[PDB]
């Protein structure tokens, strides 16, 4: 039913994969090697010439966040009403912004900018700690009483930053208990421990 | 009912403003000067320390695309069903990606990178021409049979690029007729000609 076409890395597919796994959904991984990509055919066929590419039946989607919102809508991980939907988006857009900065660091200037980035990290993470503190004392999910696609995206963002800068969550008790709690969810826990996840690099240039 | 808190520029609020105007909605513009911003209070109160800030009743939102999707949901500019909603997102995410590149050029290296950017423009615009060609011959809207929040965002993206690189749409007949057509919509036409729009700079550093 579901098919994700992507390079052999976690990157922009980690979140949607966690979502599918934690939601007990089944999907096909179509791995695209750098050689196959350099060939040019596939790329030229991609709407924006990039991956991931997602297939739900004959519905073909591009853009990682479009995929997340699509699954969020179809799997009921988008809040209970319009107001909640807006809050979920607000969280996901914030996650996306930080992911872009992370991606820029990793691929553009890991060596030179890693110091400043880590220094500015606390200020970038604080918003999510604040969101949690304003939602049932940070005991449930990021913004509503049920898990949303934004939670999976946030969870990944947090996991990869703990690798980039160990202990970055030590200053944020809600985020820490949040990561621990969500990572404990049965299907998600099993997935995160699987080779399918563990044996794929976070990024494509060996940096993390 | 609606209130947009932003700097005195079109920037990331141009699209939502066109949407509100074309939809016959009323809103309050709360202008934030650079001096008021440098003061720090407001910024510290912003979820991600940035503007725009949007208020719909006591619902406070941040993130321009969250605002667009919120209005799209509440005003019925998000398609008719889930599949269409996904297609609308796919378009908006593409617009967002190019906007980010545009924003980087304008604020990061207008002088040095303007040449390469313009050179790469055609390849960045082509995806939208393609989207139009696959939707009722490009006679209606960007992806579905009704206007969506993504249309307004795309329209703005196109308008500002024609300023950055005059004639960039000459190679794309569907996009051209698209811009002309949407700009002709009564309420939108009146808005675009108003001082409210015309007398605000596109960006904040005087570059365009
Ligand atoms: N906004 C897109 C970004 C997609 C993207 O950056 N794709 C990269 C891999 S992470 C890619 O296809 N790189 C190869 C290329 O551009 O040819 C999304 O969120 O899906
Ligand atoms: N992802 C955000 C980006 C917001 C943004 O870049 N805001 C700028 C002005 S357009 C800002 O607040 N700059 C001041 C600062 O960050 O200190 C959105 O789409 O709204």
């Amino acid at each position: 039913p579901y098919t994700v076409v992507y390079f052999p890395v976690r990157g922009r597919c980690a979140a949607l994969r966690m979502l599918l796994a934690d939601q007990g959904q089944s999907w096909k991984e179509e791995v695209v090697t750098v050689e196959t990509w350099q060939e040019g055919s596939l790329k030229a066929s991609c709407l924006y010439g990039q991956l991931p590419k997602f297939q739900d039946g004959d519905l073909t989607l591009y853009q990682s966040n479009t995929i997340l919102r699509h699954l969020g809508r179809t799997l009921g991980l988008y809040g209970k009403d319009q107001q909640e939907a807006a809050l979920v988006d607000m969280v996901n857009d914030g996650v996306e912004d930080l992911r872009c900065k992370y991606i820029s660091l990793i691929y553009t200037n890991y060596e030179a900018g890693k110091d400043d980035y880590v220094k500015a990290l606390p200020g970038q993470l604080k918003p999510f700690e604040t969101l949690l503190s304003q939602n049932q004392g940070g005991k449930t999910f990021i913004v509503v009483d049920q898990i949303s696609f934004a939670d999976y995206n946030l969870l990944d963002l947090l996991l990869i930053h703990e690798v980039l800068a160990p202990g970055c969550l030590d200053a944020f008790p809600l985020l820490s208990a949040y990561v621990g709690r969500l990572s404990a969810r049965p299907k998600l826990k099993a997935f995160l421990a699987s080779p399918e996840y563990v044996n794929l690099p976070i990024n494509g240039n060996g940096k993390q």
